[PDB]
Protein backbone atom coordinates (compact mmCIF):
# COMPACT_ATOMS: atom_id res chain seq x y z
CA UNK A 1 0.00 0.00 0.00
CA UNK A 2 0.92 3.37 -0.47
CA UNK A 3 1.37 3.67 3.36
CA UNK A 4 2.56 7.64 3.24
CA UNK A 5 -0.40 8.05 0.50
CA UNK A 6 -0.08 9.84 -3.07
CA UNK A 7 1.93 12.71 -4.49
CA UNK A 8 1.09 16.11 -3.93
CA UNK A 9 1.72 19.80 -4.73
CA UNK A 10 4.51 20.40 -2.36
CA UNK A 11 4.63 24.74 -2.43
CA UNK A 12 0.93 24.29 -1.96
CA UNK A 13 1.38 22.34 1.19
CA UNK A 14 3.78 24.76 2.35
CA UNK A 15 1.38 27.92 1.98
CA UNK A 16 -1.17 26.06 3.84
CA UNK A 17 1.18 25.40 6.54
CA UNK A 18 2.85 29.10 6.77
CA UNK A 19 1.06 29.45 10.23
CA UNK A 20 2.97 26.07 11.47
CA UNK A 21 5.95 27.60 10.20
CA UNK A 22 6.87 30.40 12.47
CA UNK A 23 6.29 30.92 16.30
CA UNK A 24 6.25 29.10 18.33
CA UNK A 25 5.72 25.80 16.11
CA UNK A 26 8.74 26.71 13.73
CA UNK A 27 8.80 23.69 11.98
CA UNK A 28 6.22 20.95 10.67
CA UNK A 29 6.80 16.94 9.70
CA UNK A 30 5.83 15.77 6.64
CA UNK A 31 5.19 12.06 6.97
CA UNK A 32 4.59 10.04 9.84
CA UNK A 33 6.03 7.01 11.27
CA UNK A 34 9.06 7.10 8.11
CA UNK A 35 11.96 5.83 7.97
CA UNK A 36 12.82 9.08 6.03
CA UNK A 37 12.16 12.48 8.23
CA UNK A 38 10.80 15.24 5.98
CA UNK A 39 10.74 18.03 8.04
CA UNK A 40 9.73 21.95 6.77
CA UNK A 41 11.94 24.18 8.62
CA UNK A 42 10.17 28.02 9.13
CA UNK A 43 11.17 31.21 11.03
CA UNK A 44 11.96 33.31 12.63
CA UNK A 45 13.88 30.83 14.83
CA UNK A 46 17.89 31.76 16.53
CA UNK A 47 18.83 28.93 19.14
CA UNK A 48 22.12 28.59 21.05
CA UNK A 49 22.27 24.84 21.17
CA UNK A 50 23.84 22.53 18.61
CA UNK A 51 22.59 19.49 17.34
CA UNK A 52 24.81 16.46 16.94
CA UNK A 53 23.29 13.88 14.90
CA UNK A 54 24.58 10.50 14.34
CA UNK A 55 23.30 10.42 10.83
CA UNK A 56 23.62 12.50 7.54
CA UNK A 57 21.27 15.81 7.35
CA UNK A 58 20.08 16.73 4.09
CA UNK A 59 19.05 20.27 3.83
CA UNK A 60 17.30 22.06 0.81
CA UNK A 61 16.33 25.89 1.34
CA UNK A 62 13.66 26.54 -1.01
CA UNK A 63 12.58 30.25 0.29
CA UNK A 64 14.25 32.86 2.44
CA UNK A 65 17.96 32.54 3.61
CA UNK A 66 18.92 31.00 6.58
CA UNK A 67 22.31 30.06 8.11
CA UNK A 68 24.09 26.79 10.04
CA UNK A 69 26.54 27.97 12.52
CA UNK A 70 28.91 24.76 12.58
CA UNK A 71 32.21 23.52 14.48
CA UNK A 72 34.40 22.56 11.95
CA UNK A 73 38.19 21.02 12.20
CA UNK A 74 37.66 22.77 15.88
CA UNK A 75 36.73 26.12 14.85
CA UNK A 76 33.75 28.41 15.16
CA UNK A 77 32.39 28.17 11.11
CA UNK A 78 29.21 29.04 9.30
CA UNK A 79 27.44 27.55 6.13
CA UNK A 80 25.30 29.67 4.84
CA UNK A 81 21.42 28.59 3.17
CA UNK A 82 20.73 31.11 0.55
CA UNK A 83 17.43 30.62 -1.35
CA UNK A 84 17.91 27.56 -3.79
CA UNK A 85 20.72 25.84 -1.86
CA UNK A 86 21.25 22.20 -0.49
CA UNK A 87 23.80 20.45 1.87
CA UNK A 88 24.28 17.31 2.63
CA UNK A 89 25.68 17.69 6.61
CA UNK A 90 28.46 14.67 7.41
CA UNK A 91 27.38 13.10 10.65
CA UNK A 92 28.20 14.26 13.98
CA UNK A 93 29.38 17.74 12.63
CA UNK A 94 27.71 20.11 15.68
CA UNK A 95 25.37 22.47 13.99
CA UNK A 96 23.55 24.86 15.54
CA UNK A 97 20.40 26.24 12.63
CA UNK A 98 20.06 30.03 12.11
CA UNK A 99 16.57 31.24 10.53
CA UNK A 100 16.22 35.19 10.58
CA UNK A 101 13.64 35.61 7.99
CA UNK A 102 10.11 34.95 8.17
CA UNK A 103 8.30 33.37 5.45
CA UNK A 104 11.67 31.36 4.96
CA UNK A 105 11.35 27.36 4.62
CA UNK A 106 13.43 24.64 4.21
CA UNK A 107 13.14 21.23 3.66
CA UNK A 108 15.13 18.76 5.69
CA UNK A 109 15.38 15.33 5.30
CA UNK A 110 16.97 12.89 7.90
CA UNK A 111 16.95 9.11 9.35
CA UNK A 112 15.17 7.67 11.84
CA UNK A 113 17.66 6.92 14.42
CA UNK A 114 17.74 3.27 15.65
CA UNK A 115 16.98 2.17 18.85
CA UNK A 116 21.04 2.55 20.95
CA UNK A 117 22.33 5.30 18.32
CA UNK A 118 21.57 8.19 20.64
CA UNK A 119 21.56 12.17 19.26
CA UNK A 120 23.57 14.78 21.36
CA UNK A 121 22.38 18.19 21.88
CA UNK A 122 25.48 21.08 23.21
CA UNK A 123 26.54 24.43 24.05
CA UNK A 124 29.22 26.32 24.01
CA UNK A 125 30.68 29.11 26.09
CA UNK A 126 30.62 32.12 23.97
CA UNK A 127 34.13 33.46 26.06
CA UNK A 128 36.38 30.32 26.00
CA UNK A 129 34.98 28.07 22.99
CA UNK A 130 34.79 24.92 25.95
CA UNK A 131 31.77 22.46 26.29
CA UNK A 132 29.68 23.53 28.41
CA UNK A 133 26.50 20.87 28.33
CA UNK A 134 25.96 17.84 26.85
CA UNK A 135 22.47 16.33 27.12
CA UNK A 136 22.52 12.82 24.56
CA UNK A 137 18.87 11.63 23.67
CA UNK A 138 17.07 8.55 22.13
CA UNK A 139 15.12 11.18 19.59
CA UNK A 140 11.80 9.22 18.87
CA UNK A 141 10.21 12.13 18.87
CA UNK A 142 11.74 15.68 18.64
CA UNK A 143 8.55 17.75 18.59
CA UNK A 144 7.99 16.98 22.26
CA UNK A 145 11.08 15.12 23.39
CA UNK A 146 13.32 18.58 22.66
CA UNK A 147 11.31 21.09 24.45
CA UNK A 148 11.86 19.93 27.99
CA UNK A 149 15.33 19.08 27.17
CA UNK A 150 15.97 22.98 26.10
CA UNK A 151 14.22 24.11 28.74
CA UNK A 152 15.72 22.49 31.59
CA UNK A 153 19.23 23.80 30.27
CA UNK A 154 18.08 27.14 30.04
CA UNK A 155 16.99 26.75 33.99
CA UNK A 156 19.69 25.51 35.45
CA UNK A 157 22.85 27.57 36.01
CA UNK A 158 24.40 24.42 36.97
CA UNK A 159 24.16 22.84 33.65
CA UNK A 160 25.10 26.74 32.06
CA UNK A 161 28.29 26.82 33.99
CA UNK A 162 31.76 26.69 31.98
CA UNK A 163 33.73 24.13 33.55
CA UNK A 164 36.72 25.82 31.94
CA UNK A 165 36.33 29.38 32.75
CA UNK A 166 33.39 29.91 34.77
CA UNK A 167 31.26 31.70 32.64
CA UNK A 168 27.32 31.17 32.69
CA UNK A 169 25.88 30.65 29.60
CA UNK A 170 23.02 32.92 28.72
CA UNK A 171 20.49 30.03 27.75
CA UNK A 172 18.14 30.50 25.76
CA UNK A 173 19.35 33.46 23.60
CA UNK A 174 23.11 34.50 22.59
CA UNK B 1 35.09 18.01 7.80
CA UNK B 2 32.25 19.12 5.60
CA UNK B 3 33.07 15.94 3.39
CA UNK B 4 30.33 16.50 1.08
CA UNK B 5 31.43 20.71 0.40
CA UNK B 6 29.67 24.02 1.01
CA UNK B 7 26.06 24.45 -0.16
CA UNK B 8 25.66 25.46 -3.73
CA UNK B 9 22.64 26.44 -5.60
CA UNK B 10 20.75 23.37 -6.76
CA UNK B 11 18.56 25.23 -10.15
CA UNK B 12 22.42 26.24 -11.37
CA UNK B 13 23.73 23.01 -10.48
CA UNK B 14 20.70 21.48 -12.54
CA UNK B 15 21.44 23.79 -14.96
CA UNK B 16 24.73 22.88 -15.66
CA UNK B 17 24.13 19.43 -16.06
CA UNK B 18 21.35 19.49 -18.26
CA UNK B 19 23.23 17.51 -21.01
CA UNK B 20 23.44 14.44 -18.64
CA UNK B 21 20.06 14.77 -17.72
CA UNK B 22 18.58 13.08 -20.89
CA UNK B 23 19.43 10.21 -22.90
CA UNK B 24 21.72 8.44 -22.88
CA UNK B 25 23.20 9.00 -19.30
CA UNK B 26 19.52 10.72 -18.04
CA UNK B 27 20.69 11.26 -14.15
CA UNK B 28 23.27 12.26 -11.61
CA UNK B 29 24.71 12.18 -8.05
CA UNK B 30 24.94 15.09 -6.58
CA UNK B 31 27.10 13.82 -3.70
CA UNK B 32 29.41 10.36 -3.72
CA UNK B 33 29.96 8.64 -0.71
CA UNK B 34 27.45 9.29 1.64
CA UNK B 35 24.66 7.71 3.10
CA UNK B 36 21.81 9.41 1.60
CA UNK B 37 22.18 8.92 -2.35
CA UNK B 38 20.90 12.05 -3.70
CA UNK B 39 20.24 12.00 -7.35
CA UNK B 40 18.78 14.25 -10.03
CA UNK B 41 16.71 12.80 -12.89
CA UNK B 42 16.17 13.96 -16.13
CA UNK B 43 14.26 12.36 -19.77
CA UNK B 44 12.94 11.82 -21.77
CA UNK B 45 13.17 7.69 -20.48
CA UNK B 46 10.66 4.68 -20.33
CA UNK B 47 11.69 1.64 -19.10
CA UNK B 48 9.99 -1.55 -18.01
CA UNK B 49 11.55 -2.68 -15.50
CA UNK B 50 10.48 -2.34 -11.53
CA UNK B 51 12.42 -1.37 -8.37
CA UNK B 52 11.58 -3.40 -5.34
CA UNK B 53 13.71 -0.94 -2.96
CA UNK B 54 14.13 -2.57 0.42
CA UNK B 55 14.43 1.02 2.08
CA UNK B 56 11.90 4.03 1.05
CA UNK B 57 12.70 6.45 -1.49
CA UNK B 58 11.72 10.22 -1.91
CA UNK B 59 11.14 12.29 -4.69
CA UNK B 60 10.37 15.87 -5.38
CA UNK B 61 9.85 16.88 -9.07
CA UNK B 62 11.25 20.13 -9.58
CA UNK B 63 10.72 20.70 -13.40
CA UNK B 64 8.20 18.84 -16.03
CA UNK B 65 6.04 15.80 -15.15
CA UNK B 66 6.32 12.31 -14.38
CA UNK B 67 5.09 8.67 -13.40
CA UNK B 68 5.60 5.67 -11.64
CA UNK B 69 3.73 2.51 -12.69
CA UNK B 70 3.46 0.78 -9.65
CA UNK B 71 1.99 -2.56 -8.39
CA UNK B 72 -0.35 -1.65 -5.11
CA UNK B 73 -2.80 -4.20 -3.31
CA UNK B 74 -1.79 -6.84 -6.57
CA UNK B 75 -3.27 -4.44 -8.92
CA UNK B 76 -1.19 -2.25 -11.73
CA UNK B 77 -1.35 1.80 -10.64
CA UNK B 78 0.15 4.59 -11.72
CA UNK B 79 0.97 7.86 -9.00
CA UNK B 80 1.75 10.30 -11.01
CA UNK B 81 4.14 12.94 -10.10
CA UNK B 82 3.38 16.35 -11.50
CA UNK B 83 5.55 19.59 -11.49
CA UNK B 84 6.42 20.15 -7.92
CA UNK B 85 5.18 17.01 -6.28
CA UNK B 86 6.45 15.70 -3.79
CA UNK B 87 6.16 11.48 -2.70
CA UNK B 88 7.88 9.09 -0.38
CA UNK B 89 7.02 5.65 -1.36
CA UNK B 90 7.40 3.06 1.01
CA UNK B 91 9.82 -0.16 1.07
CA UNK B 92 9.24 -2.50 -1.67
CA UNK B 93 6.55 -1.20 -3.82
CA UNK B 94 7.02 -2.08 -6.76
CA UNK B 95 7.82 0.80 -9.16
CA UNK B 96 9.11 1.68 -12.71
CA UNK B 97 9.32 5.57 -13.32
CA UNK B 98 8.50 6.95 -16.71
CA UNK B 99 9.70 10.34 -18.00
CA UNK B 100 8.28 11.56 -20.92
CA UNK B 101 9.70 14.90 -21.10
CA UNK B 102 13.04 16.19 -21.79
CA UNK B 103 13.66 18.88 -19.91
CA UNK B 104 12.37 17.61 -16.61
CA UNK B 105 14.53 17.20 -13.33
CA UNK B 106 13.63 14.95 -10.56
CA UNK B 107 15.10 14.63 -7.03
CA UNK B 108 15.45 11.57 -5.89
CA UNK B 109 16.61 10.67 -2.32
CA UNK B 110 17.49 7.03 -1.09
CA UNK B 111 19.91 5.46 1.38
CA UNK B 112 22.42 3.59 0.84
CA UNK B 113 21.85 -0.38 1.66
CA UNK B 114 23.87 -2.16 3.62
CA UNK B 115 25.69 -5.78 3.18
CA UNK B 116 23.19 -8.28 2.99
CA UNK B 117 20.00 -6.11 2.12
CA UNK B 118 19.08 -6.29 -1.88
CA UNK B 119 17.39 -4.79 -4.26
CA UNK B 120 14.81 -6.50 -6.49
CA UNK B 121 14.58 -5.93 -10.19
CA UNK B 122 11.33 -7.08 -12.19
CA UNK B 123 9.71 -7.50 -15.08
CA UNK B 124 6.12 -8.47 -15.45
CA UNK B 125 4.18 -10.12 -18.55
CA UNK B 126 1.90 -8.38 -20.06
CA UNK B 127 -0.41 -10.70 -21.02
CA UNK B 128 -1.17 -12.22 -17.92
CA UNK B 129 0.54 -9.76 -15.19
CA UNK B 130 2.92 -12.60 -13.77
CA UNK B 131 6.39 -11.84 -12.83
CA UNK B 132 8.61 -12.99 -15.80
CA UNK B 133 11.93 -12.73 -13.95
CA UNK B 134 13.29 -10.76 -11.04
CA UNK B 135 17.41 -10.60 -10.62
CA UNK B 136 18.39 -8.98 -6.98
CA UNK B 137 21.33 -7.29 -6.81
CA UNK B 138 23.60 -5.60 -3.93
CA UNK B 139 23.55 -2.66 -5.62
CA UNK B 140 26.66 -0.27 -4.79
CA UNK B 141 27.01 1.50 -7.81
CA UNK B 142 23.94 1.60 -10.03
CA UNK B 143 25.57 3.93 -12.39
CA UNK B 144 27.49 0.75 -13.66
CA UNK B 145 25.86 -2.51 -12.15
CA UNK B 146 22.80 -1.67 -13.24
CA UNK B 147 22.90 -1.62 -17.58
CA UNK B 148 24.60 -5.09 -17.23
CA UNK B 149 21.45 -6.35 -15.44
CA UNK B 150 19.33 -4.93 -17.53
CA UNK B 151 21.02 -5.62 -20.67
CA UNK B 152 21.17 -9.75 -19.65
CA UNK B 153 17.39 -9.59 -19.49
CA UNK B 154 16.78 -8.29 -22.59
CA UNK B 155 19.51 -10.38 -24.61
CA UNK B 156 17.74 -13.57 -23.28
CA UNK B 157 14.09 -14.72 -24.46
CA UNK B 158 14.34 -17.59 -21.63
CA UNK B 159 14.62 -14.43 -19.28
CA UNK B 160 11.61 -13.15 -20.76
CA UNK B 161 9.56 -15.82 -21.00
CA UNK B 162 6.60 -15.81 -19.42
CA UNK B 163 6.36 -18.98 -16.79
CA UNK B 164 2.27 -18.93 -16.80
CA UNK B 165 0.92 -17.80 -20.16
CA UNK B 166 4.16 -18.20 -22.43
CA UNK B 167 4.26 -14.60 -23.99
CA UNK B 168 7.85 -13.69 -24.66
CA UNK B 169 7.72 -10.11 -22.74
CA UNK B 170 9.23 -7.44 -25.44
CA UNK B 171 12.47 -6.91 -23.15
CA UNK B 172 13.93 -3.05 -23.56
CA UNK B 173 10.34 -1.20 -24.86
CA UNK B 174 6.96 -1.73 -23.73
N1 LIG C 1 17.62 20.77 10.81
C1 LIG C 1 16.32 20.88 11.43
C2 LIG C 1 15.80 22.12 11.73
C3 LIG C 1 16.60 23.37 11.35
O1 LIG C 1 17.49 23.27 10.47
O2 LIG C 1 16.35 24.49 11.86
C4 LIG C 1 14.56 22.22 12.34
C5 LIG C 1 13.84 21.07 12.64
C6 LIG C 1 14.37 19.82 12.33
CL1 LIG C 1 13.47 18.33 12.71
C7 LIG C 1 15.61 19.73 11.73
O3 LIG C 1 16.15 18.48 11.42
N1 LIG D 1 14.06 6.72 -8.70
C1 LIG D 1 15.27 6.84 -9.47
C2 LIG D 1 15.21 7.19 -10.81
C3 LIG D 1 13.84 7.47 -11.43
O1 LIG D 1 12.88 7.76 -10.67
O2 LIG D 1 13.67 7.47 -12.68
C4 LIG D 1 16.37 7.29 -11.55
C5 LIG D 1 17.61 7.06 -10.95
C6 LIG D 1 17.66 6.72 -9.61
CL1 LIG D 1 19.23 6.41 -8.81
C7 LIG D 1 16.50 6.61 -8.87
O3 LIG D 1 16.55 6.26 -7.52
FE1 LIG E 1 20.10 18.52 12.96
FE1 LIG F 1 34.26 29.18 29.27
FE1 LIG G 1 13.75 3.11 -7.03
FE1 LIG H 1 2.08 -14.25 -18.97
Amino acid sequence: MLTYGAPFNFPRWIDEHAHLLKPPVGNRQVWQDSDFIVTVVGGPNHRTDYHDDPLEEFFYQLRGNAYLNLWVDGRRERADLKEGDIFLLPPHVRHSPQRPEAGSACLVIERQRPAGMLDGFEWYCDACGHLVHRVEVQLKSPVTDLPPLFESFYASEDKRRCPHCGQVHPGRAA
